[PDB]
């Protein structure tokens, strides 16, 4: 039993997301404490929000942006556990 993990180590933050193999959902790290962020309705990429922030995975490229708060926008993942 393996959770999906991005980068995990970015420059500015750690991406350390927890992606459910189906990858309907993704628990993220908001600091030091994880959230619960899914995927919806995605056009821009796939995105996993919650509301705490807005996480928008492109595939290879993984940023996370509350339009007031930012804490990741520069993540370019190596490549997940798949």
């Amino acid at each position: 039993m393996q959770t999906d993990t991005l980068e995990y180590q970015c420059d500015e933050k750690p991406l350390t997301v927890k992606l459910n193999n189906p990858r309907q959902e993704v628990s993220f790290v908001y600091d030091n404490q994880l959230l619960h962020l899914k995927q919806g309705i995605s056009a821009s990429g796939a995105r996993y929000t919650d509301g705490i922030y807005v996480f928008w995975s492109k595939g290879d490229e993984a940023t996370v942006y509350k339009r007031d708060r930012i804490v990741l926008n520069n993540c370019q993942l190596q490549n997940p556990q798949r």
